[PDB]
């Protein structure tokens, strides 16, 4: 049965991990997968998280199955984080949230739900975008189209090409938007552009689907949700796939959420029943530990205060490396100006390096980045900055 | 977009949970979902598990993503549990294991993998079987056929109808087998019958797929794997979807595994690469906490000793309730003989009650069981046995 199966192509992001643990050459620098590192180059467990785990160990009395949609409190805290404490969406009970296994899990559940319960056939994604986006929607049987987004020449958001590109999007098509910290460009729309998009969306009849995996890494928790809230104010329906992997440093516990919004509570309830059916035939019910930690933290004023500060520390350290990176490149005799990197938010940065330059950095210097030229600034430390910049200068 | 979505039908098993927490009538008795309860009617965290969680809290230094296939040690301990310490399958490196989110997750991953990488089009399942089996395979686009299994009249395994029924299975079809503790009948094939099936399987060219969610609940860890090992000895290829939800009482942490076996290491490696591709487009990587606990326990002689005993205690308490159940029914003036229930293993028992009798038990007595007449013996306690049996006698 398995004789003729072909070897699957390596994942553009996850595949780097395999190359790393196969490279003896010490001094390696990992700027691939989007994981936060502190000044030491380690990815520690947040203190707020350890304290929540301590709490769960002392108070958990059973591991009995959670409902298909997960921990209710988790869903509530998630909705408040997304739409705001006194949001009308919450008061009118127009939103239902299912706890899922990571942000990827949320996107997959949204995909399956749409494919077998709606007339949706096309999903529009930005060019460029997280590579797994196309793969997930295609796996559900949905076709993916791309819309212009990044201006490679000016290293900015080409809003005119975006709008014009989307005119090709028909009513009933899904349009995916990154909530903030666009992966891989790091370029997000301004508040006015979001408002223009929200308006256009309603008029063209698109179904907005937000991928929110970096809330808190651009400017702040509330500020980072302004774009989504602009859409939520004019739309009757939308879908939000969120992730807590990065802002809680809970990567391997797979904590995410898929939020569904409809015109009213009776409609979202009916729709949600079909979303739960899609979960039952996938993994049945979500993993408790990770989500339990997030709910415990967000619902406790003491722990939430600590967590919010740790999040602020992470954002500020990336902003510092982003600065040290640009200065060191210049200081090390960089060819061109990389000041544009200062205007990008999040862990990433589209460096502008070609595939060959990325390959050479890996082959000759032990510097690992994604073939697209995407680099994880969060993987930069005051200690590896020098050799990293020297390697980059050598390939320019 | 969501205006015309229809309400999904309630899950035959999970739906009971909703009815329970909507029923004021105190004294309710839950014999539905397959969850273990102790003499108190509670589902506690195993002591071995709490100790492992204590260990993880003190020693975990990062929550960084696990590989797509999960924790390597977990995979190793799983293979040893399934095939045996000195198994040839392990020595020849013919098996690859992916850590998944529960046993359901393992079945879904196996389904997706088969649908897009093989010529498989049909999956044969026993009549009756866990209801979610048909739903999971159908969701992957595979058709499901049923083969005779249970003799409703004699309350035994009709081996002749099974064999004859399977002659309709073509080479290249998948045939699903419950490793032990058949859900819902509790009737498993004898070792000689397994051997006859293994032989027939090889000859007809079927691809065996074992659902192993109750290892340790029939006779013991090793004894419960005799059937699978009989197949593993004659087959070049097979798939095993296992679950640790029940034997570790880790239901809500979603810990399972999907093991793939091929003729040789180069073939299983190629095949496995495609299985990982299927995981990447679903939930990306598995939840660490649950599996970490299982690996910590199984790899530590001290903790494994405690866990094995707790497992033995669970099996023995169900065997006692199975006895007290039959005796009390007789003692309470039961109509017919339920001695056949003593010959069934696992948490369940196909009681023989009709759908109406099950509905009446729920409506008039607050006793909840699955419409098929399946009852969770593990939910019976010395305290609820009397009222439970009185209710059953009243509907006979
Ligand atoms: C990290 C990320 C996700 C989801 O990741 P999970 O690890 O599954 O939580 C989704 N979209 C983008 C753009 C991401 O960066
Ligand atoms: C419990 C069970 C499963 C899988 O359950 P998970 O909770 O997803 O681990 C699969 N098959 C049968 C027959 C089961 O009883």
């Amino acid at each position: 049965m398995f004789e003729n199966i072909t070897t699957a192509p390596a994942d553009p992001i996850l595949g780097l991990a395999d190359l790393l643990r196969a490279d003896e050459r010490p001094g390696k620098i990992d700027l691939g997968m989007g994981v936060y590192n502190d000044e030491t180059g380690k990815t520690p467990v947040l203190t707020s998280v350890k304290k929540a785990e301590q709490y769960l160990l002392e108070n958990e009395t059973t591991k009995n199955y959670l409902g298909i949609d997960g921990i209710p409190e988790f869903g509530r805290c998630t909705q408040e984080l997304l739409f705001g404490k006194g949001s009308a969406l919450i008061n009118d009970k127009r939103a239902r949230t299912a706890q899922t296994p990571g942000g990827t899990g949320a996107l997959r559940v949204a995909a399956d739900f749409l494919a077998k319960n709606t007339s949706v056939k096309r999903v529009w994604v930005s060019n460029p975008s997280w590579p797994n986006h196309k793969s997930v929607f295609n796996s559900a049987g949905l076709e993916v189209r791309e819309y212009a987004y990044y201006d490679a020449e000016n290293h900015t958001l080409d809003f005119d090409a975006l709008i014009n590109s989307l005119n090709e999007a028909q009513a009933g098509d899904v349009v995916l938007f990154h909530g903030c910290c666009h992966n891989p460009t790091g370029i997000d729309p301004t508040l006015e552009q979001w408002q223009t998009l929200a308006q256009l969306s309603v008029e063209k009849g698109w179904l907005p689907l937000f991928d929110f995996a970096y809330q808190g890494f651009a400017r702040g928790l509330e500020e980072d949700a302004e774009g989504l809230r602009a859409f939520a104010a004019m739309h009757k329906e939308l879908i939000v796939a969120s992730s807590y992997s990065k802002n809680f440093g809970l990567y391997n516990e797979r904590v995410g959420a898929c939020t569904l919004v409809a015109a009213d509570s009776e409609t979202v309830d009916r729709a949600f029943s079909q979303m739960k059916a899609a979960i039952r035939v996938n993994y049945s019910s979500p993993p408790a530990h990770g989500a339990s930690v997030v709910a415990t933290i967000l619902s406790n004023d003491a722990l939430r205060a600590i967590w919010e500060q740790e999040l602020t520390d992470m954002r500020q350290r990336i902003q510092r490396m982003r600065q040290l990176f640009v200065n060191t490149l210049q200081e090390k005799g960089a060819n061109r100006d990389f000041s544009f990197i200062i205007k990008q938010n999040g862990m990433f940065s589209f460096s502008g390096l070609t595939k060959e330059q990325v390959l050479r950095l890996r082959e000759e210097f032990g510097v690992y980045a994604v073939a697209s030229g995407r680099v994880n600034v969060a993987g930069m430390t005051p200690d590896n900055m020098a050799p990293l910049c020297e390697a980059i200068v050598a390939v320019l």
